[PDB]
């Protein structure tokens, strides 16, 4: 990745091969949960474009999903492109030429030439660019991936309420969109699927009910 | 975190990846017993907001207390509004904009806000302020999390001493409380609730004696 | 390998033993897949020609495939041979002799030799260059090690998409060759070997459509 | 805790999460033997007192041995109370107020304070002087926790002379006392609880005779 | 081991724990084979005459293999004092005694006699002379725990050809010998002791057929 | 221990965890077998007299075999007063007063006292004589701990050559003695308690024959 050293300028070292065991170990057990997303921004933190293309390369299983953010750089490299059109021109002595989509992609750039653009004054974060891009695409594949729907998650006749909500946000947290998006399914599902003598109470508890109250109020 | 150079200044570092592994495995293994608090306050030190948030979005299972500690933060967030009302105003060239609740949730606040928070003159401990509202949140949950009573733990049969207050301040650590709280449970408690031919020995040895003669005098 | 100082010069040190674990260690699991060929330049990132030699020494088993490798390399060697040929004469006191085949084979050249290839000015990557042909000869391997063609991967009566895509690029992955030619397969083989009821839905979205677009509308 | 720097300054540094998974991992299987004394002031090596809480608050389970070092821990706190009666008076510019029970408590002292303690010209030995309450707490836990006495080791009829030597030091180790005291009963009871043929073959040597020769002359 | 440092003198280092671990490790699951030749000269990169010493006095099991290495030492002593009779004299204020087998051998001399040793001008390699014989002692050992003959490899009526070339080459890395005579049982027991159909095929091929070639037709 | 830093000047470094870990994990698991010796003095290499102290106090399994070491270093202390009698004057500014026998034990001596005892010019090996006697009898405890004699091993009638010398040497490898003494073990008993077929095959070799010629013409 890139950290800053002892002279305050920021260098490149060789990705560890601790997060590279790491890396393929998380993916070969937890394949892709909702505790992948913070997982691939963590180890990959400060990490540049090959490190992220050389993390993509390392995934037991799922390649629909590994390519899936492959794909999901060319689909935003239009926009960027769109939105940034790198003006034709020679390079100066000290600046380097504008990134398209090809070149943020990690296909038509070299490693010095990225290894430039997060070391510059001010120092354009390509390396965040693709990690947005790589989070998003790992963003949209979690919710995705959910193989149980929020309308489907309903309390049984004699279970408890602490894996009744475990399961209630495993879908929820899986399932991402808006914050508010969120919290209008946990106000139409949440006391709205639940037990014959368990809705009563939770119902008589009010809509401004905090969660430990509501699971303080259920417990058995 | 934020931790000094050798210049006297305080920087930032990308949280190292021990931690982050830590992080998950002590909550993939306690889950949420005592001791979860001081584990949340000695790998976290010196956390920015980010830090702590990063680490909340990566707590192995039990997804019904990490979004708990949202609510009581957003609660807490309005208690800073009401206490601390940010005055509006331009921003000075070597100062910065009053924080408010959303600034302080994450959510509304850049990495580079936080970043001269802490390093200020004097700098405000908006970093440590998280902790003590996340140290909060948490300490409900343990107690909350305490499949056990303190008015439920007895004196067995034929049960040693060293097992018996292993389970008996067991509920009373869980129940995080104030400190004469937990002693004025322990005075009338584990006196009331011992053998009948254990009793006497405690009853006879008196109110001013310490643990080491209740345990000494028992000891089989 | 060959990591700079503090002085700024090109100082070797001795290969470390977490890494020679790891050498074996990933080829005792992952033995010839498409995920060793970025961890055979990762690990030797740096490393001198009998670093990369005592990495070959060491990969268990594959009794057909550690030579695969040299015979390859040996091709390789002759044509550094007829594009190279080293010019007869006294080397100077700061210079050193052309290397060859067999020079860069690693079989007539001594440390101290190679030390010096990677520490002049400007410093010929000897080092980068087995790397390469190593890389070049494995990506044979994988693909002669390959049990599963382009053409026999076809979509089942009652399977998930997901798993669809993840071997479709398996193999695709496993078979080596240009961009363009993988890109080639995708486009005769992708959407020309799936179900009866799943193509029509892949063949309305269009040849415009994104992988996630296509892993979106087929959904379940 | 507190180490040298390349400058010659003593600067505080973030406890290592290597040594906290240790500490909890040495008191999850060791629990509270005669080894634990040892390896509890080898991983605190200059150690701070933040630090020291730290380790003794995320030790899981064992509430007896914590309460108990808390009141042994205050009855030595009160000792500093009657020796150093901090005087009353303004602090210098470059000088520190005088410490006493609870500011050596922990619970009174902020991090700051305790960093400046340790680094001081003289620096005042505040994080070592915990280390020996702690220590001497722990040293009654293990007396306490101490299942075998040295009046009841007896050699079998039928048992090895290094098992005997092994168990009759294992309880002689737990009973923490003097060096002298820990002599004479290895003067009235190691040769003093042997078996009818195996003491007068011990007691032929003579009262000057070596451990190893007391070994060798009952070698089996 | 000795390793340059900044100055460009070359130091002693104590050898680290890690290599230890794994020089045990290696000899407690590899126990003898052919991978193990490349990994008793990769950990000891550098090492001294006690370092390999030290190396040989911590390999469990392999009775013979240990004491073996000693042998074949003892027997190569001879040679040296056979070929290097060291000359009787006083010693230089800058020079040291020639050596001789016993010298050699490590029983007759000092870490310091050895530290100069390879830090001379120029510095005789004694380091890696007990490599060699050490290498060439284990590689007897190697062939002499071979429980495979080279005559006794036979295709099956049905096994895969990957498995084919595993046991031919099984025994062949075992029976450590020359290249030219590793070769000559590649070419009269390779194509000799193939299938009844299986041998037609690599006989249509030619003498002139490359390894890869050879799997290409029988490709199954 | 004590490890050279930049400046050439001999430091003191805090004892690492991992040492401490292992030095009990090998006493945990090899207990005390011949491989115990190389490693009480490559963990311990360049340890002090309380860093050996704190190894001879953690020591799982046989709890008094390390009093053993602690009487020998008492009984050979009374050596070191009858050869070098510490001459009573006072100690000059740069010099440090003469060791006995109780400073050499690590009772009645001070860390920084052990700290210049290193660090001197020139610098006594204080640390290796205590390594001396804790290497010294750890090694008679090898060859005290065989539970099989020389004159017990004998040559099953259905077992093989390997396992032959497997249990021949294992006892010679404990019973420690002289170089000489060993290989006049081997030489009455080697090929004296073999089989009848065996013995016949043994004596028509020679008495001068190798370890590995004893096991060629024999390989059945």
């Amino acid at each position: 990745p890139i950290v800053q050293n002892l002279q305050g300028q920021m260098v490149h070292q060789a990705i560890s091969p601790r997060t590279l065991n790491a890396w393929v170990k998380v993916v070969e057990e937890k394949a892709f949960s909702p505790e992948v997303i913070p997982m691939f921004s963590a180890l990959s933190e400060g990490a540049t474009p090959q490190d992220l293309n050389t993390m993509l390369n390392t995934v037991g299983g799922h390649q629909a999903a590994m390519q899936m953010l492959k794909e999901t750089i060319n689909e935003e490299a239009a926009e960027w492109d769109r939105l940034h059109p790198v003006h034709a021109g020679p390079i100066e002595p000290g600046q380097m030429r504008e990134p398209r989509g090809s070149d943020i992609a990690g296909t038509t750039s070299t490693l010095q030439e990225q290894i430039g653009w997060m070391t510059h004054n001010p120092p354009i974060p390509v390396g965040e660019i693709y990690k947005r891009w790589i989070i998003l695409g790992l963003n949209k594949i979690v919710r995705m991936y959910s193989p149980t729907s929020i309308l489907d998650i309903r309390q049984g006749p004699k279970e408890p309420f602490r894996d009744y909500v475990d399961r209630f946000y495993k879908t929820l947290r899986a399932e991402q969109a808006s914050q508010e998006v969120k919290n209008w399914m946990t106000e139409t599902l949440l006391v709205q699927n639940a037990n014959p003598d368990c809705k009563t109470i939770l119902k008589a508890l009010g809509p401004g009910a905090t969660l430990e109250e509501m699971m303080t109020a259920c417990q058995g």
